[PDB]
């Protein structure tokens, strides 16, 4: 604790996490149990960086890094590879999704004991996948592509999607935090139906203010000339930040704004520009620039949010429920994953839907959204959730993203052969 | 009291500053009073960003800012150059920038009636140089490439060498700031002694902290094959304020610690000869990644750096002062920067030397700098320094600042073309 409380604690997150990059990229292992044994160890043990900085930093990193990480999410996708494997990408993403958060909401409030409301913030926050520790294995293994396609490209979409299922989950058990069109919705037409309509309206709007927004910065790029550094990088933050900061004023998850910006941006070979070589040639630079400055920011936001989330984990409570919460991860990436994928089995295979269903991961954005329920319960006191769920859930999450991490990172290579 | 969301403050920042950059180099207007002008904008006249709230994000955007702004800078030095023009760049970092704020601080006393440290404060805050604003009218005018390698080298070394005589300044004032070295000789020695003795201390051990962390970081690099992405980047950026920290925990400038860090990489070629050409290759590709990665995140703290300060003035004491202020500032750049440039003009002629001691102006740094000892006023108390005199000398450093850096922008083609 001899280390400055707020600057050399961020420096020292920044610094051990650079370090464990590294040697996770020289060991071959996964990224993420080393970060988070990182977190643990800075965190909990070495009591170096205390809870305290931990809920501080976090409650800013989460903000600014899930909206870049969304944003370059997005920027790294091809709408081609979508349109040619669409209906078994949309479906999962549209109802999968909601269908593993309500699968793994029972399976939490049925052996923790509390609230379908409260599971199915769990399952909510739980909802988005991470691919990313698969594709190192895969590249090497030469696993087909038709799959990893389809898997990162569902990744992409439902990071965002995750989100907003945790933003509307909280918004019920705390009125507080809801406010403007979800609280006159939800009173208006009660909680289900009214927040169905309202997951709809935020859905639609953020999609439609993502590509009004994504088209009219690219046109604006070509307008006013914006190509040479350092204007491309900042207008393009400043873009995806726009696009979140007004995409939230008007009550609508601004991070799925950020996200279909980046898909525009992303894609913009297909926006029919008309226009000459020379100008397309030189964008391509630009824009290859800006993905690079906007990807550096996402991995340093990668590597603090995981880094963070292994510091603010108390290992008491962990320890008090780890047979729970190891039943909770085998209930969710073994029971309701494959459930939740049925219809997956329409246009797969038996095996083939089999390894697509139970692959899946969590990372990032259930990482992001772990202490939120806390961080939350701890400003605004619910009767709903309290600290106790608090620290229920972000356990919970915490232990499941481990145990998915590197039970799924380790058995794919009998897997494949069996397939 | 706070207002407006944080976010939304800082976000709106960003945005506005990145507008007033594109219509900064369209129209051709320095940077400088447009973004000045634009933290103005939403500052005081709208009340969107309040000027507590200013305060709260311009500490932590002067300590991440300058940092990355310094250590990015570092790159852009050259060695050869350095060693073709040794004694004239040399001669400005030291014997200029001290005279510089010496001068400057007793006209700022004489113009005040201030006491002879809050003088040699303000100074030491407009020590520093930033012609990154004189750049395209330099190219534009083919001018001479010596005087420019000159005034950037110039730039690069004086700018943290100017945060240094301000920590000298500063702790001089408040009792919390000097920490252990300073204090001990302070209380030997003398004020004049102990700040001397001081000085050499931290900049030698900044300098050398700086060339051992440059090159155990190299080493480290060549070594364990940080090439590419994202490797280089944030190891870069964990290096650059590794030396930040550990040259502060020495009770020395961490900012000078980060350029001579910036030198050394900047100048990776030069550490090992015979070296095989794939590792050059491979080498380059790594600093041009982290150089714009690094460089991005300096052009974003410099925007910050200025619209903060835009935002933050008060424009009563401003416009109460403002020929005083205006007084001040010329007699900076009349007197000041070519009394403390008279002795390079053994190596330069007369008008080479009204050039450069008549075009260097005053940016970043002491825009950064400029609310540093108002902060520390309404943190601690301190009889000497107050909280009415940080204002009179962050206004004074705006008035300096702008009239600097419009003023020797402007007269670029009428002292170039009677000159050279
Ligand atoms: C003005 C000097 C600051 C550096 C400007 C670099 C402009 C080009 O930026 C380039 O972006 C590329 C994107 O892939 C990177 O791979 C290169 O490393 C980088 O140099
Ligand atoms: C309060 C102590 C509770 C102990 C629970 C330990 C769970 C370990 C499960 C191992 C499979
Ligand atoms: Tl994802
Ligand atoms: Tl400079």
């Amino acid at each position: 604790m001899i280390e400055l409380s707020l600057a050399e604690a961020l420096f020292l997150i920044l610094f051990t996490g650079v370090i464990s990059m590294l040697i996770s990229r020289r060991t071959g292992i996964s990224y993420v149990p080393i970060f988070i044994l990182t977190g643990l160890v800075i965190g909990p043990l070495l009591k170096l960086i205390p809870r305290d900085l931990a809920h501080e930093i976090f409650d800013f990193v989460r903000v600014f890094g899930l909206v870049i990480i969304l944003f370059t999410e997005g920027h790294n996708l091809s709408w081609r590879l979508l349109k040619k494997n669409m209906p078994t990408i949309v479906t999962l993403d549209t109802i999968g999704l909601i269908l593993t958060a309500l699968i793994a909401g029972f399976i939490f409030k049925v052996v923790f004991n509390s609230s379908f409301l409260l599971g199915f913030l769990f399952g909510a926050i739980i909802g988005a996948t991470d691919p990313a520790t698969l594709i190192p294995l895969f590249r090497q293994y030469r696993v087909k592509q038709d799959i990893e396609t389809v898997i990162v490209t569902e990744s992409i979409f439902n990071d965002p999607l995750g989100i907003v299922l945790t933003l509307i989950a909280i918004s019920m058990l705390v009125p507080g935090y809801g406010g403007g069109i979800f609280s006159t919705l939800s009173e208006k037409l009660g909680i289900y139906a009214g927040g169905v309509i309202y997951f709809l309206y935020n859905v639609s709007v953020s999609i439609s203010l993502g590509i009004f927004l994504g088209i009219l910065g690219y046109k604006f790029i070509k307008r006013t000339g914006i190509f040479d550094f350092p204007e491309i990088e900042a207008f393009s933050l400043s873009l995806a930040f726009l696009g979140f900061f007004i995409g939230e004023r008007l009550d609508a998850s601004g991070y799925l704004v950020a996200t279909v910006t980046g898909i525009v941006l992303g894609n913009y070979k297909l926006l029919k520009p008309r226009e000459n070589i020379r100008i397309l040639k030189r964008l391509q630079r630009a824009i290859e620039k800006e993905v690079h400055f906007n990807d550096t920011l996402a991995a340093l936001a990668t590597i603090f949010i995981f880094v963070l989330l292994g510091a603010e984990m108390n290992l008491e409570v962990i320890w008090s429920n780890l047979g729970k919460g190891l039943l909770v991860a085998l209930g969710v990436m073994i029971l309701a994953r494959p459930l939740a994928t049925l219809p997956l089995l329409k246009w797969w295979n038996f095996r083939e839907y089999l390894f697509i269903a139970l692959e899946g991961p969590r990372g990032v954005v259930p990482s992001a959204l772990a202490s939120l329920p806390l961080s939350l319960a701890l400003k605004y006191k619910s009767p709903l959730l309290t600290v106790h769920w608090g620290e229920i859930i972000m356990a919970t999450v915490v232990i499941t993203v481990l145990t998915s991490v590197i039970v799924e990172t380790l058995w794919i290579p009998i897997l494949k052969d069996k397939l």
